[PDB]
């Protein structure tokens, strides 16, 4: 037959959202043992439905991904790269697939492809070693140092040489301005932000919303800048980087404008969350050290200590990806997908879902369910290894966190790789640790892109 979404109580005025709180994934997931994986809320005035449990949600973005391949029209977007963003505006036609084309191409071609070696891989190398000099550095006079400030900067090295043909060195001004200063939590986007569905928290005093306000327009100023340079350097044959593939093509509807962003929206993904993938990474490294060898004792079997890894080793080194794969899981630090919206009257499990309908999608919740993992809130990588000791190719497909679909990450393969790569050539080289005594607080911060809170106790070592 056909029924409503199911749902709890919600105030009459503002809705659920004193409900939801400071964590909404957790909160969400509670609902959802109650509600099950098609429940409906409301902030404010707008009713939210949020997709939980991993078939429920396949069924939704992939089977039926061509009715929800929308995206809402919030106001937190309206301020990304000038209202006119790929990723986060309405737009969803041919017009949006046309750009998402263009992004696929521009990074297979400058990413994959060989390098006249790989250049993604020849990159990683590059501020691979760069960031161990540098970490080397602050044992010696500080003793003591904060892997955050550095990651990102090595981890923006590689995505902005991608797209820009430029490096910038740990103590830069300009780019810690950029990707630094924020040193925030990066909420205003995470789903459910008051904002969007509070119209009147737009006006009040809003520091969040202004700091957030003017980082985008620092963002927008930072690609401008190099737009310019290219094309005072542009040779019609000779391409470099994805910027220049974008410049090309707007000379073959499409603005120049909503062209030439696109390569934002790859940078600003790009540093933000490979950034935060390898910082979790030293923070369970660090927190449990088991894991800090049995993962170099895989490292000394299969490739050596007079061998510096290479991007083809992923394949024959199953304890890492396993640890990938749980620090992906565990951490679930892309707990929400960005919200997605219906592009017409459909159904899900028996439901109406009409068109328009806000929709959220709690990958928090596959990754922690209950009914999949055993005991999925302690960290153990070892959970994917078979019997004889490789992954688990069913399990490994189970950990959700790039989405499905028609709206899924296209630097999936990029993210995969780079994490690993990177992970490699430190811990062959380095042990990682902290001073037992310590507070490290695990505990993860709300947002798009959930941060943990930064500490500054991390003490690398040079291996025997
Ligand atoms: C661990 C690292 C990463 C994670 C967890 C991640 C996750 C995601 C998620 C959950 C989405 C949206 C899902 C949805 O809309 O339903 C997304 C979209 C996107 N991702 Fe990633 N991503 C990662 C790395 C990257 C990288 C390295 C790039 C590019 C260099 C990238 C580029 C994009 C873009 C352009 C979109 C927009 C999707 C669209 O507009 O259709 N991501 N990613
Ligand atoms: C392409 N592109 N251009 C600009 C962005 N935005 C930011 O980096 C960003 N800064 C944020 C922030 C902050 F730093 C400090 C204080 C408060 C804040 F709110 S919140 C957010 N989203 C993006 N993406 C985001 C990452 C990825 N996961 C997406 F899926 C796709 C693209």
């Amino acid at each position: 037959g056909l029924k409503n979404p199911p749902g709890p109580w919600g105030w009459p005025l503002i809705g659920h959202m004193l409900t939801l709180g400071k964590n909404p994934h957790l909160a969400l997931s509670r609902m959802s043992q109650q509600y099950g994986d098609v429940l409906q809320i409301r902030i404010g005035s707008t009713p939210v439905v949020v997709l939980s449990g991993l078939d429920t949600i396949r069924q939704a973005l992939v089977r039926q991904g061509d009715d929800f391949k929308g995206r809402p029209d919030l106001y937190t977007f309206t301020l990304i790269s000038n209202g006119q963003s790929m990723s986060f505006s309405p737009d969803s036609g041919p017009v949006w697939a046309a750009r998402r084309r263009l992004a696929q191409n521009g990074l297979k071609s400058f990413s994959i492809a060989s390098d006249p070696s790989c250049y993604l891989e020849e990159h990683v190398s590059k501020e691979a070693e760069v960031l161990i000099s540098t970490l080397q550095e602050l044992m010696a006079g500080p003793g003591h140092f904060n892997p955050y400030r550095y990651v990102v900067v090595s981890v923006t090295n590689v995505i902005c040489a991608i797209c820009f043909g430029r490096r910038y060195d740990h103590n830069h001004q300009e780019l810690l301005s950029l990707v630094n200063l924020n040193n925030n939590f990066g909420e205003v986007v995470g789903s459910g932000n008051p904002a969007d569905f509070i119209p009147i928290l737009r006006y009040l005093p809003n520091p969040s919303l202004n700091a957030f306000k003017d980082l985008n327009e620092k963002f927008y100023s930072f690609m401008q800048k190099m737009v310019k340079e290219h094309y005072k350097t542009f040779e019609k044959g000779h391409i470099r980087d994805i910027t220049d593939s974008l410049i090309e093509h707007c000379q073959e509807q499409l603005s120049d404008e909503k062209i030439i962003n696109i390569v934002l929206d790859l940078f600003g993904a790009g540093f933000d969350t490979v950034t935060t993938a390898i910082s979790w990474s030293l923070m369970y490294l660090v927190m449990n050290p088991r894991v800090q060898r049995k993962i170099q004792e895989e490292l000394d079997t299969v490739i050596g200590r007079s061998r510096r890894p290479r991007l083809s080793d992923r394949s024959h080194l199953p304890y890492m990806e396993a640890f990938i794969l749980e620090t992906f899981r565990h951490s679930s630090f892309v707990p929400f997908t960005i919200p997605h919206s219906t592009t017409r009257d459909t159904s899900l499990k028996g439901f109406y879902i009409p068109k328009g309908r806000c929709v959220f999608v709690n990958q928090w919740q596959i990754n922690h369910d209950q009914k999949l993992w055993v005991n999925p809130s302690e960290f153990l990588p070892e959970r994917f290894l078979t019997p004889d000791g490789a992954i688990d190719k069913v399990l490994s497909e189970k950990v959700i966190i790039f989405g499905m679909g028609k709206r899924k990450c296209i630097g999936e393969t990029i993210a995969r790789w780079e994490v690993f790569l990177f992970l490699a050539i430190l811990l062959q080289r380095v042990e990682f640790s902290v001073p037992l005594g310590v507070k490290v607080d695990m505990t993860p911060i709300y947002g798009l892109t959930m941060k943990h809170a930064c500490c500054e106790h991390f003490q690398m070592q040079l291996r025997s």
